[PDB]
């Protein structure tokens, strides 16, 4: 074992998530992402079923890794004196949703429907596993371009799912709900639905709807692109000011705009040119 198991390629990126390198597993040529997180830079810690002290990110990733391909899976992890190394799966070719939107602008509704539906299934999987991502946004969504499959990344600001109030939030501000801005308090599910509202607007308009605190609190949504009445309704419902007025995941998926979604492979053939 140790670090004989992987061949380290080029740097893919770095930021609040750490430093991530392209990699290959020598056991079977499998593409992987090798993410290094410094110990002195993590605030949230937890324990694994085995009973070890690891970054919360690892706890959460282990809980959501398995069968479902809607989340980038943790294949293994290692501990070093000053850091933790995470071996994640690496689809290829791939592009994150932020870059995808920057390049193509506002997405056609058929495409946004397929993408949004997949994000919903991924978030449901997380929540079923007892995990709350807390930073759902375009930058944290990877598109497997050949299969048309979306994958959720970066659980570094996540938390165990609970039914009581959360008083901490280290996720992206502009995707944060009015109740966090005004009271420094939110519940998991309704805060997640707010972020999904921001994400859907972003997909169909090419940018997020709110820039400033005052705009988030006012909750008035202006559309900069042509968007169907049904899509506008769903977005406005997800962005309801009162947490209890937002839809549940089931209500989102049963909404008229969400019906007749394309399959991932279909989405890729029609829109990603597979």
């Amino acid at each position: 074992p140790l670090e004989s198991q992987y061949q380290v390629g080029p740097l893919l990126g770095s930021g609040g998530f750490g430093s991530v390198y392209s990699g290959i597993r020598v056991s079977d040529n499998l593409p992987v992402a090798i993410k290094h997180v410094e110990k002195d830079r993590i605030s949230d810690w937890g324990e694994l079923p085995n009973g070890t002290r690891v970054p919360m990110e690892v706890v959460l990733l282990k809980k959501v890794s398995s069968g479902f391909s809607g989340v980038i899976r943790l294949l293994d992890w290692f501990e070093r004196p000053d850091s933790f190394v995470l071996i994640l799966e690496r689809p290829e070719p791939v592009q994150d949703l932020f870059d995808f939107i920057t390049e193509r602008g506002a997405l056609q509704e058929e495409l946004a429907r397929s993408f949004f539906w997949q994000v919903l299934e991924a978030v449901r999987h997380c929540h079923n596993c007892g995990v709350l991502h807390r930073d759902i946004k375009d930058e944290n969504i990877l598109i497997d371009l050949n299969r048309g499959e979306l994958k959720l990344i970066d659980f570094g600001s996540g938390a165990l799912l609970k039914d009581t109030v959360y008083t901490d939030f280290d996720g992206t501000r502009v995707y944060s709900p009015p109740e966090w801005i005004r009271y420094h308090r939110y519940h998991g599910r309704s805060a997640a639905v707010w972020s999904l509202g921001i994400l859907l607007y972003d997909m169909v308009c090419g940018d997020i709807p709110f820039e400033h605190d005052e705009e988030i609190i006012r909750g008035q949504v202006f559309f900069r692109q042509r968007v169907s009445s049904e899509c506008q309704h769903l977005i406005r419902w997800c962005l309801a000011l009162r947490p209890s007025d937002r839809p549940t995941f089931e209500e989102i998926q049963n909404h008229p705009w969400m019906q007749d979604v394309l399959l991932p492979q279909e989405t890729a053939e029609i829109h990603l040119h597979s």
